[PDB]
């Protein structure tokens, strides 16, 4: 639950991630996968990225970052109303994808990283806080679909 302040914060933010949405994109399953190397395996398509190098150069990596943000904008730019853009995703990450709710905290928090990291200084405290309380607001909502199909 955020307030108007909050979801201002939020959607002020994601201007800068709509400014170069690919670019964001790449970098944020970048820090995943090389965080994470596990998350990479659920990837039928990138498992074959062995070094940052080739993933860096890969134009469907950033493709497939392009898709990802895409849909998470849509959904924040509810302001939590979101129960119908919502369902499909957590369906499809756990009946087919298979993602346990662990990589979703993984992705949110590599989120966070890219935002300093393109924007060092330029990413304050209040701005943090929101972001970071849309995130667990997406990530609950998804949980709560995850108890209902029992999917761990
Ligand atoms: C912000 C969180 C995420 C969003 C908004 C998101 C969004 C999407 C969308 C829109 C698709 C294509 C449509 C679909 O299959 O439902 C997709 C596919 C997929 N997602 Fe995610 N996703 C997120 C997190 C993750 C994470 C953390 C993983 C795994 C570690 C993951 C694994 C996959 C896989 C394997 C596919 C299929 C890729 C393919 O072969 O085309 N997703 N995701």
């Amino acid at each position: 639950g955020l307030s108007d302040g909050e979801w201002q914060q939020v959607l002020n933010v994601w201007g800068k991630v709509e400014a170069d949405i690919a670019g964001h994109g790449q970098e944020v399953l970048i820090r995943l996968f090389t965080g994470h190397p596990e998350t990479l395996e659920k990837f039928d398509k990138f498992k074959h990225l062995k070094t940052e190098a080739e993933m860096k150069a890969s134009e469907d990596l950033k493709k497939h970052g392009t898709v990802v943000l895409t849909a998470l904008g849509g959904i924040l730019k509810k302001k939590g109303h979101h129960e119908a853009e919502l369902k499909p995703l957590a369906q499809s990450h756990a009946t087919k994808h298979k993602i346990p709710i662990k990589y979703l905290e993984f992705i949110s928090d590599a989120i966070i990283h890219v935002l300093h990291s393109k924007h060092p200084g330029d990413f304050g405290a209040d701005a943090q806080g929101a972001m970071t309380k849309a995130l667990e607001l997406f990530r609950n909502d998804i949980a709560a679909k995850y108890k209902e199909l029992g999917f761990q």
